[PDB]
């Protein structure tokens, strides 16, 4: 019934959620549905959201098991063709939703754009098998996925409390979900555990890898590490998966 659905997970977001809603409602050229999924905010968050009361806004307010649990609740209730996810501290740039609708009007299931973090562009990678040995290739809040994309790929894995977004995009890549990357800015806004989750996601792609080998690949793709052992890993596991070989050949063409 809508062109776009925007899911906004919130908890104690009274300080910015108004700006976020303002950045969405001022988008021209599209019919939009907004689903706010609140984890039971004790502050004014709900009172600010109701100030934007409209027929195309839905408020859920109940306890949940985290950001991706609230995201799953909102995606499940989405009624628009393309679904995006926006945090209360983020904002969409002008005309971004019309761009999404036009690019998706060709049947592409994912439309992703650039992300502005502290006045710098996110160091994006390509949406391709080479990302399966890295992280999420583009900002998650800059991504719009169709109803079909979610229906085929599924919901976010709550086992990953940090990198559930990267894991979902990696499942979309593996499912051959079509993706179009627009070179325009769409959104502006325990590290060892981040590394552990990233390596576990990579292992879910290639279950034959040890954790240290996945970490080596990750750092190699992200320019954080060395690449002298890549040929050793390829010869060792190349027989296991053609997709593993393709990911290594795209990431390290010198090999
Ligand atoms: C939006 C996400 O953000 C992630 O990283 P990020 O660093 O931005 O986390 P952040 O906490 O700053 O924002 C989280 C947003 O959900 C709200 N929030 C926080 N905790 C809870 C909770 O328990 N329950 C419910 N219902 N909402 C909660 C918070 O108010 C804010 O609106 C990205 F990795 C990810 O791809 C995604 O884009």
């Amino acid at each position: 019934e809508f062109d776009i659905t925007v899911v906004i997970p919130t908890f104690k977001a009274e300080k910015t959620v108004g700006q976020c809603l303002e950045s969405v409602l001022s988008q021209q050229g599209v019919s939009t549905e907004i689903i706010v999924v609140d984890g039971g905010s004790p502050d004014a968050t709900i009172s600010i959201v109701q100030s934007f009361s409209s027929t195309n806004l839905t408020i859920i307010s109940e306890p949940d098991r985290g950001i991706y649990d609230a995201i799953n609740k909102g995606v499940s209730r989405a009624q628009g063709g393309m679904i995006g996810v926006l945090g209360a501290d983020d904002v969409y740039k002008p005309n971004v939703l019309s761009v999404v609708k036009e690019n998706a009007s060709r049947g592409v299931e994912i439309v992703a754009g650039l992300t502005l973090i502290d006045g710098q562009l996110r160091a994006d990678e390509q949406y391709r098998p080479a990302a399966l040995i890295s992280g999420i290739p583009f900002g998650h809040n800059a991504m719009f996925a169709s109803q079909e994309a979610y229906r085929k790929v599924g919901l976010y894995d709550l086992a990953y409390r940090i990198c559930a977004d990267a894991e979902w995009v990696h499942r979309a890549i593996k499912s051959d979900i079509s993706c179009r990357k627009v070179e325009q800015v769409f959104v502006e806004f325990n590290p060892e555990e981040i590394i552990a989750e990233a390596c576990s996601v990579i292992q879910r792609n290639f279950p034959f890898l040890l954790k240290e080998e996945a970490k080596y690949l990750l750092y190699g793709v992200r320019g954080w590490g060395e690449t002298s052992r890549i040929e050793q890993i390829l010869r060792k596991y190349g027989h296991e998966s053609v997709l593993f070989v393709t990911a290594l050949q795209e990431a390290f063409p010198a090999v």
